[PDB]
């Protein structure tokens, strides 16, 4: 039911194995528990207690990995915060996830969040005397680590329990999949907040691995530091993919995995990667299962062009229609199982009712299932918009055009983009006369910047079915007039 | 609480990359599942159910891999017994066991179980026509899945519960240690009914690496494998890499790791490896522990010369004199923790009450911890006799040489040994007298051949405490030499 808190153990194994680079600041295993826990003991200072839910806003940098892990040692639920999202998308996570205290910054504004929770900027934090406290040395395999929000395709986000059991068992299974040897080094330029980013921090602790960590990603701040410090591991969306081979004809020698995920890439982006032999791992994940759930080698990446892989070692995938089980070839909802699978929504009850089905988790996706096992997934949600990585929900986006005055009905779905892969559009139905500036100035106080519609439309009526639900895929094609 | 079945999940990952080589012949992982599972189908027509206990009595052969994962299969507890223990202990262990079934061969005399058990030879099983089954999909984490005999320290042995999840965890601890790559392949030239041997097959499913499987170990035969192969990993206890540094000053290129077992080694023996470049990983571990749950990189080898290293990730260690805690350098009983750790012993309600204490468990090894964590074991027991990586317990071979009708009193103590580490010397008070010859021949029917005593001795009396107790350490001091 528990195991020695993954830092601690590694700092007594390796303490001078490097566990983090960014910029000019080495830090080792043993240099990381320390920092951790001395941020622990001036959390706790601040009352803080085991128990607690404590939210992080924070871009990538060692006080962000410092603040996780001294959440961890206190026995404190991390909700990590998406630092793109409005004052207003932040304050429904802060109050939704029961968070009491919020670890962030001075390039934020904590005074918009002190009526709800108690603000700490970590960088004061880190100056203050506190006393010494006996930290948390286990972990419980059951107990929820950290929250993450996704899947508003209702409106509202869902916060996403995932357990130390879950992240152990995600690193644990890619490892079996990728390998895992001394020399290898992880470089995350992706944020943090997401279980793209995340998950490295705890392959890093449990491996033994060095995280090389990046704030933002630079094409060629990437390229320098895997030559500077001989990476051979690195994350991407396909955006950031894409960027790399408009920056370079060859692979850094170094690199033997680029894992690829987060939502669908362009075909001839992968073939292009495959003849220059970058080595793209395509995979298929979520927040809900911890990261990588299915993942496709490099080896099979052409005769399999289109598939995200196989499921990781312990975890299950089956295709269904309406409760029936697909055969080869025949499209249906994939569902999802294994140890890494979230343990639930947070207080959705009703979510996770429909969500889960005899163990499994229902994902939303369309796909099939080739006659050897592998996974396509099929481009078809319409509740989903994926912008760079970024899942945007039509749904959010509807609600807050909706809340205008003028607006009387809206709809939104997702256009073509070469850069980004998908970016939203909206589709209005007016009571009044609204400029798009009048709109996106409203939009911007409640949608996190990529959220927001890059194109208005207006319209008469919007398509619907005999029940009245909205037929987002049929917006594209409706009698309609940009709006300005 | 469950996974799918590792040799199931292995083969429809990697279907055709090798899992076992055995006589140079090669086996997929495809193959290894379609054979186990056809054979969990002959076993289902003997009557083999879901729930039943099976004993497994044989060498080191593929059908031996084929019949755990069989068991598996059926979701049947699968008994590993010691081929070279006399009928006489295997019949204890069958019983004690509840076994239900053996799985052996003809090589065995399986007439002479046939009274406990329904025997079942496994190469006319594997000849026979069977209705398809519905194989167990899915392992329970927490069920038992293989029962090893092992601490005689009371005279009788007691059967070690290893669950699923011990096998899982005990194989994903050491490949953190140890890093994965696919390259890597495993050679298995120890006994399989040990965890030594066995926790290679687990190994191999979870990781989907091939087991270079030998009936026997002959150091020409390992060196040359190991070229044709590939071998980049391979288990041994001390006695195996002496007879490897005998016939070879070089280590094969591809080798990688020695995981060394099973026993204290020669620290000559140690520093003779490093210097000539052999990658010994020594390691502490038992059958209560699957496997490794302490070990020791080449990289320390030197500077922590005599010690077994540090824990694996997930697993602890701890030292403690009479239930108070030791700093670093102070001797106390070690005792362990993780998630590899066994579910307990098999009915032995006394023994387990006695062996965990809050969740730890207490090995009866003696050791220190230095000031940065590495394990020190003390070779101190008397009630544990390790003979080329066996255990040899002085109360089992006691016990035998007491039933004899001429041995008032008896005791055993373990005599150094160049080969074998420590053999058994046995020290008797006679009611009758008895030759050497008339023992040795009354020990081959209640023996394994290792446990029989190679020098006796005779005595008048034997140390004791005041309590009467027998002080083993205490035996070498002194006597006269029985022929
Ligand atoms: C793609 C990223 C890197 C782009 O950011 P960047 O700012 O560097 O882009 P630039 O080219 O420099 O231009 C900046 C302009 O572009 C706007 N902008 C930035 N991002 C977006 C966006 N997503 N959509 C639309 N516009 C964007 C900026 O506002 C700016 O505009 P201007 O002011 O100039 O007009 C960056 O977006 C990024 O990091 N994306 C990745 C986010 C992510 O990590 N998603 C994954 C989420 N999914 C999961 O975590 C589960 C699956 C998973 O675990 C995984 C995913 C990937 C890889 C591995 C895994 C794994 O399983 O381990
Ligand atoms: C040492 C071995 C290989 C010697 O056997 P072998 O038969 O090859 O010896 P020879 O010299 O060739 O044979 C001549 C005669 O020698 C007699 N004999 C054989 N073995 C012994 C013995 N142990 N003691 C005394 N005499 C012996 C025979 O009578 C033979 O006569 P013939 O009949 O041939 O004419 C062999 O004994 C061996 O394989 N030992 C190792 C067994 C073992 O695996 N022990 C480990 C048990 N412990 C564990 O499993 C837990 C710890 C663990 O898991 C581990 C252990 C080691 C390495 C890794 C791990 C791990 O953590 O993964
Ligand atoms: N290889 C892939 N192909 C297509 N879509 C993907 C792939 N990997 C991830 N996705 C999408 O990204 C989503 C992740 O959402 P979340 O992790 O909840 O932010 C999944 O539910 C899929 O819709
Ligand atoms: N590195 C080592 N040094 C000393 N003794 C060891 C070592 N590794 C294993 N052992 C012994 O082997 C025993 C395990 O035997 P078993 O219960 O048959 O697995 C332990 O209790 C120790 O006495
Ligand atoms: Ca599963
Ligand atoms: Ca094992
Ligand atoms: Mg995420
Ligand atoms: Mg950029
Ligand atoms: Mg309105
Ligand atoms: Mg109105
Ligand atoms: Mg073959
Ligand atoms: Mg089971
Ligand atoms: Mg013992
Ligand atoms: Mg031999
Ligand atoms: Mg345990
Ligand atoms: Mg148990
Ligand atoms: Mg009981
Ligand atoms: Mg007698
Ligand atoms: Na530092
Ligand atoms: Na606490
Ligand atoms: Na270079
Ligand atoms: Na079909
Ligand atoms: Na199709
Ligand atoms: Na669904
Ligand atoms: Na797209
Ligand atoms: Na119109
Ligand atoms: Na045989
Ligand atoms: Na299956
Ligand atoms: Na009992
Ligand atoms: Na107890
Ligand atoms: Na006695």
């Amino acid at each position: 039911t528990e195991q020695p808190n993954w830092l601690m153990q590694r700092a007594q194994l390796t303490p001078e194995r490097i566990a983090l680079i960014y910029e000019d600041q080495t830090v080792t295993f043993a240099e990381l528990f320390a920092a951790s826990k001395r941020m622990a003991e001036q959390l706790a200072a601040h009352s803080v207690r085991k128990g607690d839910t404590a939210a992080i806003l924070l871009q990538n940098r060692a006080e962000m990995v410092y603040a996780v892990h001294a959440c961890f040692l206190l026995g404190v639920k991390a909700v990590l915060l998406n630092t793109k999202l409005s004052t207003h998308e932040r304050l429904f996570q802060l109050e939704d996830s029961g968070s009491g205290f919020l670890l962030t910054d001075s390039s934020f504004e904590k005074k918009e969040y002190e009526h709800i929770v108690q603000t700490i900027d970590v960088d004061e934090l880190m100056k203050e005397a506190a006393e010494e406290i006996e930290i948390e040395a286990y972990m419980q395999m059951d107990a929820t680590a950290t929250l993450m929000y996704t899947s508003g395709t209702t409106g509202k986000p869902k916060g996403v329990q995932q357990t130390f059991g879950n992240h152990y068992f995600s690193a644990v299974s890619s490892a079996l999949n990728l390998g895992i040897t001394e020399q290898d080094r992880w470089l995350i330029a992706l944020p943090l907040f997401h279980i793209s980013g995340l998950s490295a921090l705890f392959k890093s602790v449990i491996y033994g691995m060095t995280v090389v960590l990046h704030q933002r990603f630079s094409v060629s701040d990437v390229l320098h530091s895997i030559n500077r410090h001989e990476v051979t591991m690195i994350s991407a969306v396909q955006t950031m993919l894409a960027s790399l081979l408009e920056e370079t004809n060859r692979c850094p020698e170094s690199i033997r995995c680029i894992l690829l995920g987060g939502g669908p890439a362009p075909l001839p982006l992968l073939e292009e990667c495959r003849e220059k032999g970058f080595p793209v791992f395509q995979s298929y994940g979520m927040t809900e299962t911890c990261s990588q759930i299915v993942t496709l080698s490099p080896e099979f990446s052409m005769e399999k062009l289109g598939s995200a892989g196989k499921p990781l070692f312990s975890c299950e995938i089956k295709i269904e229609r309406d409760g029936q089980v697909c055969e080869p070839y025949e499209h249906g909802e994939i569902m999802v199982k294994g140890p890494n699978v979230m343990k639930s929504y947070f207080n959705r009850e009703s979510a996770n009712e429909a969500s889960f089905q005899n163990g499994w988790l229902k994902t939303g996706d369309l796909g099939y299932l080739d006659n050897e096992g592998f996974l396509y997934v099929l481009d078809r949600r319409s509740d989903l918009i994926i912008s760079g990585g970024e899942n945007i929900y039509p749904a959010e986006v509807e609600s807050v055009l909706l809340s205008h005055p003028a607006v009387a009905e809206a709809g939104v779905s997702g256009a073509e983009d070469k850069k980004w892969g998908k970016v939203p559009h909206a589709y209005l139905v007016l009571h009044k006369p609204v400029s798009a500036g009048e709109l996106t100035d409203y939009c911007k106080e409640r949608l996190a910047k990529y959220k927001r519609p890059k194109k208005f439309f207006v319209l008469d009526r919007l398509p619907r079915n005999a029940s009245n639900k909205l037929l987002r895929n049929q917006l594209k094609d409706a009698r309609k007039g940009e709006l300005l």
